C-alpha cells in the first residue's frame, strides 16, 4: 500500500535510505523520471508490493510537473522523506545555491524530514528503519554476543556457535594485535569462502526458527559466537550476524565480552 | 541515441558501471521493469542506461522480447554483461542483506549465484559484450569502461632505411633462407611468383609464418574490444625487398581468409 | 616413525610445507630421487628422526611401479604419509615468477595453462593415494605455515541433553534450544516420564515439526563436520537443552547421536539431568 | 660430468646459488646426508646429466672422516667442485632474519672441512639477491664475451620506436596501472605497480609466450654471426607497462645463462 519517494540534498544519503528499503523488500527505482512515476504504480499495484521512489536534483521537472504527477497516483497510498545536510557534511560524504532551490517543492511537502548531518552509514540507516517501522519494544530482541571460550560460555545463551575452525587471522603476526572490529582483520576473513558460508548458513539456519521463537511469550533470544580468545573470529562472525538481522529490520542488539574490558 | 542495457550475477559489478555510465552522461534508471521500458524511451527521445538484474528479468524471455520490439525507431539497444567467478562473487558479497531480497531463499550462496546464472542466461546469450571482471579493483573497472572495427595492416620493410613510425610490433626476419642464394632471383622480389617458390620448398619459413600468427591471434581478441582502428605489424629484412616482402603478404592472406580487415604494404617496393 | 612425502602441483606451496616441516622438526630432503629413498630412510633409523622429502615433477618416475617398489622397501619403524598441496589454476598463474622456467628439466611446454595441466596429470598417482590434501588457493604465505604448525601438535561426537534452569555444560561446543519444540507436557500421563520411555517418543515422533527441526540440525552440523575432522579437535560437544531437561532435549540428542553412528562416526550420548 | 657442492656459513646465500643453478639445469638435492653423496652420484651418472648438492650446518658431520671418506668414494664420471660462500656477520644475520652469537661461532668450526677444500670462494657481503645470481653464472660460465648479447628496452611510443630495435612488441592493451591514482607517480621497477600487473593471469601469459616466441629463434639468432639482438618493449608513456614487462623478460633470459642486458629509455632522462 506504502508508496514512498526519497528526496533532498545531493550528499544526504537518500541512496542509503533507499537501499534499506530494499533490504526490507520494498521494490526500488532510483532516479526515475517525474512524468512516469504513476506509470510505474499502475503496473506495481497488481503486482502488491511495497515501492520506493527517488526524486534527485538531476530527475526534478517547473513544480507545477511534480504536483500533476503525483496527483495521478492511483491505488496505493504516498509518503515523501527527505533529508537536509550540512555543507561540509554533503562535501564529505560525495552550484549549492542552485541546488538549494530547486528541491524547494519538494522540501516544502515531506511529511517527514531527518537531519543526517552527524550520522555515519550504520547509524542513518537503523534511524530510518526506526522511523519506518516504530521502536517497537514489544518484539523479541535478539542478542548476538562474541566471546572467548578460554573464559567460559556466557549464562545467558539461548544458542552457542563454535568458530574455532574458520580460518584464524591469528596466523598473520600483523593482525595478531587486532581485533575482528578493525577493517584487515575482517578482509583477512572475506578472502575466504567458507567465513561467507559460514556467516550466510548461521542466519538461515536461525530464520528456520525465528517465525516460532518470536511468536511465543519470549523476550529475548541470545546467540553466543565463540572462539579460542574472543578477539578476532567470533567477535567478526558476532556483528555480520548481528548486521544481518538489522537489515531485516528486527530488533536486534551486539554485544563482545571481550572486548567491552 | 544508444539504449545501454547493463546485467549480470549479484557482484559482477553492474552498480559500478552504472555509476561509470552517469560518469560519462548518460540518464541512469535502476530497476525500471521490463514492460516499461519502451515508455521510458519514448519519453527520452524528445542516449539512456538501464539495469537489468535479477529482481527484473521476467523469467519467461517473450516478456523481454516483446519489451523490446516496441523500442523507439530512434534508440538502439546494446547489452553489456559484466560477470565474475563463483567464489569471487561470493568473497564480494558484504554478508548483511539478502541476495535476492525479493524472491524466495536459497540452498547456499553457491545454488543462489548458480541459480542467477541460469536465470540471466537469455541477457547473456545475446549479450554483445561480456566483461569477465574476476580480477579487476572498483577503480580498473571504472576506467576500462571509460577508455571505451579493427583493420590489421601488415608491411615489409628493409632496416638499412629505418623503422616505419606507425609501426606496433616489429618482426626480423633476416635469419630466414635468404634468396639472395639463387641468382635468377637477386632482381626479382617476394611479390614475383620464383621467390616465392624458394621461401615455400623451404618448411623453415613455414615454421615462422605459424608461429608468428599463431603469438598474434593471443592478443588479437584483446586488441580489438580496446580502442584501436589500426593495427600495425612491420615485417623487416635488410633490404626490403625478398623475404620480408613475402611474408608479410602471407601473414595478411592468413588473416582475410579468418576473415578479418587486413590490407598490405611493402615500403622498399613503393619508392 | 613418520615418513612424509610432500606432493603438489608447482606453485601449490611444497616448499612452504618443507619449511614449516623444518621449523617443526623434520630432517627435509627436497628432490631426492624416489629410488633412493629407502636408503635415505634407512640411513635415518639408527639417529631416530622423522624425516620429510618432496616428490616434484622434478623426480615423479612416470611409472608408478617405481613408486611403489621404491615405498616398499622403507624400513619398518617409519610410517609413509603422504601430504599433497593443490591450488586453482589461475592462482599458480598469477603465483608464477615469470623469470625462471616452469620445468627447468624436461620439454618446454605450449603453454602455462598447458603446463600447470600437464603436472596434474603426471601427479595423480601420488594425488589418488594421497593421504590429506590440502587446497592452498585463498592462503597467505604464514597461514599456510601456521595451519601446518596447528594440526602438528580421530573425532568422537558427544550428544548430550541438559535444562537451562540448572545451566549450560561446560563443555558444550555447540548448545542448540528445543524449548520451542511441541511440548509433551499436554499428556500428563508423559509428565513423570522422560525423552528414553516409548509414549514420550511416539509423542514427539508423531509431530512433523520435530522431524524437521532434527533433520535441519543434524544437516547444519555436517557442513562444518569435515573441518572440525581435520582440525586436530579430539571431542565435538553438541548440547540440546529444554527448560527441564527431560523431554524433548533428552530425546532429540539420542536422535542426533543415532543419526551420526549411522554415517559411522564416533557418537557417545549424555543427559545431565537424568544422570543426577 | 660435473658435481657442484655449495656451502657455506648459513646466512650466506647458498640457497640462492642453488636454485640459480637449478634455472640453468642442474639436478640439485639440498640436505642429502653427506653419506648418501655417492649413492646419489651412482643413480645419477647413467642419467647423463650434471648435479649440484648443498652441505650445510645441519647436514655436515661432526667428525671430517665421514666428509672426506664420502668424498673419496665418488664415481669416476662426476667431477666434484667445492663452492663456499661467505659473508660479514650484520649481513649473514640480515638475510636469515628473512628465512644466539655464541651459536653462530660455535657453528663456525664445523664448516671448516669443506672450507680449506674449497675450489671457489665467494664474498656475498654486500650484494642483493639479483647481484649474488648474476655473479654466480659469471664465476661459472665465464665472461660470456663472443656470445649474442640481447638487449631489452622498454620505450613509450609517445616518443617514437628506438632506432636500434630488432623486434618491437606493443603491450598498450594490458591492464593499465594508471587506472589506480596511487600507482601514477611511480615506475615498474617499483613495488607496488609490479603487484598491480601480478593480478592479471593475461600479464603473466604475455611475458611467457613472448620470451617463448623469442626462444624458438635463439638458435639461429645466436649461431649467425650476430652481435647483438635488441628487444623493445612499448607502451604509450613508458613508464609503467613497458617497464615492467621490459626487466621481467630480461631476467628470465638472464636465469637461462644468457648474455643480457637491460636499459629502459623514457626512465633513463
Amino acid at each position: 500500500m506504502v508508496l514512498m519517494i526519497v528526496s533532498g540534498r545531493s550528499g544526504s544519503g537518500k541512496s542509503v535510505a533507499l537501499r534499506a528499503l530494499e533490504d526490507m523488500g520494498f521494490y526500488c527505482v532510483d532516479n526515475l523520471p517525474v512524468v512516469l512515476l504513476p506509470d510505474l504504480a499502475r503496473t506495481l499495484a497488481d503486482r502488491e508490493i511495497s515501492a520506493a521512489v527517488s526524486i534527485d536534483v538531476r530527475n526534478m521537472p517547473s513544480p507545477e510537473i511534480f504536483e500533476q504527477a503525483m496527483s495521478n497516483l492511483p491505488d496505493f497510498s504516498p509518503q515523501l522523506l527527505f533529508l537536509d545536510a550540512d555543507r561540509n557534511t554533503l562535501i564529505r560524504r560525495y552550484a549549492i545555491d542552485k541546488e538549494s532551490d530547486l528541491l524547494e517543492p519538494l522540501r516544502s511537502r515531506a511529511d517527514l524530514i531527518v537531519d543526517t548531518s552527524e550520522m555515519s552509514v550504520h547509524e542513518l540507516a537503523e534511524m530510518l528503519r526506526t522511523r519506518l517501522l516504530g521502536k517497537r519494544e514489544r518484539e523479541l530482541t535478539m542478542v548476538f554476543e562474541s566471546f572467548g571460550f578460554k573464559h567460559g560460555i556466557p549464562i545467558d545463551a539461548d544458542y552457542v556457535f563454535d568458530v574455532r575452525f574458520l580460518p584464524n587471522p591469528h596466523w598473520d603476526p600483523k593482525l595478531r594485535p587486532m581485533t575482528g572490529l578493525d577493517k584487515p582483520v575482517a578482509a583477512f576473513l572475506d578472502r575466504h569462502t567458507e567465513v561467507h558460508n559460514f556467516i550466510y548458513q548461521t542466519r538461515s539456519y536461525l530464520e528456520l526458527w525465528l517465525p516460532m521463537l518470536e511468536t511465543n511469550n519470549r523476550s529475548y533470544l541470545t546467540v553466543a559466537i565463540g572462539c579460542t580468545g574472543g578477539k578476532h573470529r567470533s567477535v567478526y562472525i558476532a556483528e555480520q550476524l548481528a548486521d544481518y538481522f538489522r537489515s531485516r529490520g528486527k530488533n536486534v542488539q551486539s554485544r563482545h565480552r571481550t572486548l567491552e574490558k
